[PDB]
């Protein structure tokens, strides 16, 4: 069963999550929208391809259909918007960490090093909870990002790490407690650049993992949930690779077509 220390741990995790994760994205507004050579590889924005939907509080609906790669500059049409969403999410994640005792007790320099290391991963973890695997769309309140699984794209073309990651993780049908424990394990990674107290962070991480493992063996006895803990841990390892791949993808785009916000520049060292 779960000890008092583990139960207390999950509770502060859950508490921090409900206080800082605006599941309906109610407070996300004033964001930009798409206007009404090295560039070769810089064609990474083609792995995205998502239509956007904005449901007005009055019953109205705005829908955006992205352009097709042609000529050159037009695939950058969705970057400003996506930058505004990323920043909004990042703020939620920063608030998440600062409200966690185990994180506050760490030295200020290490908090920064941990956040710059895990910010992306925690966002993805949060995005997975509003992801609908049936329709292939991230439901963010009045806003929706539906995958272009439709004129040419194929539902089996999950060769994109990001997407495959979301489908697989969603397939595990985790509980809220499991998702927050995953965020704790990712945030408290001793192997992040610039970390000082690598020993503290490492013990903390091990404790979060042990709590997740115990939480699993105490609340999921069905054969379907066997090796669940190991599958989750394997997912986090995948999320780490993807994270590095995305950072590099981001830096290349940022090098030719600046779009990162101040908060994004801080996190990526720009």
């Amino acid at each position: 069963g779960l000890t008092e220390e583990q139960r207390m741990m999950i509770r502060e995790l859950m508490d921090a999550q409900m206080k800082t994760f605006d599941t309906t994205f109610s407070h996300f507004k004033n964001f930009r929208l798409p206007g009404v050579k090295w560039s070769q590889v810089r064609k990474d924005l083609c792995s995205l391809k998502v239509s956007l939907q904005l449901r007005g509080e009055d019953g109205s609906v705005w829908n955006y259909k992205p352009p097709a790669d042609s000529g050159g500059k037009e695939i950058f049409s969705l970057l400003p918007h996506m930058a505004d969403m990323s920043t909004y999410m990042f703020k939620g994640i920063i608030s998440f960490a600062k409200v966690i005792s185990y994180f506050r007790d760490l030295p200020i320099e290490d908090q920064i090093s941990l956040l710059k290391g895990a910010a992306f991963e925690l966002c993805q973890l949060r995005f997975n909870t509003v992801f609908n695997a049936e329709t292939g769309t991230w439901e963010c309140g009045r806003l929706s990002y539906c995958l272009e699984d439709t004129a040419g794209g194929f539902q089996q073309l999950l060769l994109e790490p990001m997407l495959k990651f979301h489908y697989m993780l969603k397939k595990l049908q985790l509980h809220e407690e499991e998702y927050v424990l995953m965020q704790a394990i990712s945030l408290f990674s001793p192997d992040r650049p610039g970390v000082l107290q690598h020993r503290v962070v490492d013990q903390l991480q091990e404790q979060f993992a042990i709590t997740l493992k115990s939480y699993i063996e105490c609340n999921r006895p069905q054969p379907a949930h066997r090796f669940l803990f190991l599958k989750i841990m394997a997912m986090l390892t995948e999320l780490r690779s993807i994270n590095a791949q995305h950072t590099q993808r981001l830096l290349r785009i940022q090098d030719i077509h600046p779009f990162a916000t101040p908060l994004m520049q801080e996190l990526f060292g720009i």
